[PDB]
């Protein structure tokens, strides 16, 4: 189950745990705390 979604631009913000780009840094510390934390959550949607 791996999934790749690629835009456009080198984002200003970048993943250092896994390797993904994310356009508002907000949505990232969001993403990073994701990371961890196993609830009834494994495959992404995009
Ligand atoms: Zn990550």
């Amino acid at each position: 189950g791996s999934s790749g979604s690629s835009g456009t631009g080198e984002k200003p913000y970048k993943c250092s745990d896994c390797g993904k780009s994310f356009t508002w840094k907000s949505r990232l510390r969001i993403h990073q705390k994701c990371h961890t934390g196993e609830r009834h959550s494994g495959p992404s949607s995009g």
